[PDB]
């Protein structure tokens, strides 16, 4: 197939590190979600604002308008019309750019976690653009704003080939839908990002082991509505819920840091399933790749290095990768070790900063994955989207595409929730299907 050598030309047995894909590290995960939101919009429209506050824009806008008019009554009214900043934001979500202040090419106030999340979403937005999301006063305000907007250029984020292409499609549809509804964009863009950040990390964890199968698809992760007791014995929740997520989450840092070893310098990063595929299609008569991996693995498990059980070299590429991923995990076994502590911090950070209110306690049943009512409404609106109406099964398939699965019982409770919310065709007529519409 190819003749591009598929992995790093020099494979160092080094300290575990990742520079890609996961948006959290073992510490320093203080996230400014409004900055992240500003960064996302900036990358969507290819503009930024440089060291210039919304406070100052507001003042400059008043001033700008009284240069054009200067009627004492008029000033007093615009003062009142735009005293509340929500009324500036409502004119255009371009105003969210003020949250992501740049200083030259640098993100002025972001933590490095903000930049990491910015990077996740920029790689869900490859080859994606928003057309800028109006009465006569508002148009003058956007005219003043356009004078402040600086072109983004390539921007500050790293390029990473999409690990989960199915979330890309969904994310881009959802951003496009929000852009058509600017008032709803303001209410929900940020929550949409928290939702995607979680689902992306969960779906990643659940697809790590599927590196043999090429391009991944949505994996069954089951959530209850936060309103449910979860007292009866539900198989899907037990087998494919929190405990499945938690088991697979334990491999994020191990597997992704190993993948980091293979990544070719001076090239866009790519996911493990792409790297494997590239290794299979590379025609090397001399088995260069297989030999390099075996050398690395054998050096990895050596006593001077990680000190792991001896094993015969891999005779093929499939078995070489499995070996790489075993040892990648094996080094974190034994609760006592220092590396097992690092992996634990990864889990706690993930659960604290990314999984907020996706997890709850349910008595003796321990932790449980939940969808709270806000997220449920957000999903409903995103999924119905540009449609007037979806059949219930159509809706659930949308939810599933985005990483959210529901058993039959949760689906009953969902429909009941929609009756109260008044966005379902259910008991009030006799129809061919259950139809769900947007609440917005
Ligand atoms: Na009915």
């Amino acid at each position: 197939g190819s003749h591009m050598y598929p992995i790093a030309t020099n494979l160092k047995v080094s300290n575990n590190q990742l520079d890609s894909y996961l948006p959290i590290r073992n510490k320093n995960n203080n996230i400014d979600w409004q900055i992240v939101t500003g960064l996302v919009l900036s990358y969507a429209v290819k503009y930024k604002i440089d060291t210039y506050s919304l406070e100052q824009f507001r003042e400059d806008c008043k001033t700008h308008l009284q240069i054009l008019i200067d009627e004492p009554a008029f000033l007093s009214v615009l003062e009142r019309m735009y005293f509340s900043s929500q009324d500036i934001f409502r004119v255009s979500p371009l105003f969210l750019l003020f949250h992501a202040q740049f200083d030259g090419e640098k993100i002025s106030a972001g933590s490095t976690a903000d930049k990491r999340l910015g990077t996740l979403f920029a790689n869900l937005m490859r080859d994606f653009s928003l057309n800028n999301p109006l009465n006569f006063i508002e148009k003058e305000m956007l005219n003043k704003l356009n004078k402040k907007l600086i072109r983004l250029g390539e921007g500050p984020f790293a390029k990473e080939q999409p690990y989960l292409p199915y979330l890309v499609t969904c994310f881009q549809s959802d951003l496009a839908f929000l852009a058509e509804h600017p008032q709803y964009l303001l209410q929900e863009l940020t929550n949409t990002l928290r939702l995607y950040a979680f689902s992306w990390c969960a779906q990643l964890a659940l697809n790590l082991d599927n590196w043999q199968d090429g391009e991944p698809q949505s994996k069954s992760l089951f959530f209850i509505l936060d309103t449910e007791k979860a007292s009866s014995e539900r198989d899907k929740i037990k087998l494919f819920g929190y405990k499945w997520f938690a088991r697979q989450s334990e491999k994020l840092f191990p597997v992704l840091s190993a993948l980091e070893v293979l990544q070719v310098k001076g090239e866009e990063k790519r996911p493990l399933w792409q790297v494997y595929q590239d290794c299979l299609g590379y025609s090397d008569t001399s088995n260069r790749v297989l030999n390099e991996l075996n050398n690395y693995i054998q050096k990895f498990i050596s006593k001077e290095e990680r000190d792991l059980p001896e094993r015969d070299r891999a005779t093929n590429l499939e078995d070489a990768f499995k070996q790489l991923l075993s040892v990648a995990v094996e080094q974190f076994q034994g609760k006592k070790t220092e590396r097992a502590a690092v992996n634990r911090k990864y889990i706690n950070e993930l659960e604290s900063q990314i999984c907020t209110d996706f997890i709850q306690v349910r008595g003796r049943a321990g932790k449980v994955l939940v969808l709270n009512q806000d997220r449920l409404l957000l999903l409903t609106n995103l999924t119905v989207g540009k449609n007037k109406k979806l059949r219930l099964h159509e809706l659930l398939r949308g939810f599933e595409q985005r990483g959210f699965y529901l058993d039959n019982q949760s689906t009953q409770m969902l429909v009941a929730f929609y009756e109260r919310m008044g966005n379902v065709e259910r008991m009030s007529d006799s129809g061919d299907a259950v139809y769900v519409r947007k609440t917005v």
